[PDB]
């Protein structure tokens, strides 16, 4: 989607990675 949110372990194809945001927890936001 649009919308940035923890991906766990790590993002999917899409998202772009911005840092981390919980405990194995990185921040995620898809442009897709």
């Amino acid at each position: 989607g649009l919308l940035c949110y923890c991906g766990k372990g790590h993002c999917k194809r899409g998202e772009r990675v911005r840092g981390t945001c919980g405990i194995r927890f990185l921040y995620c936001c898809p442009r897709r």
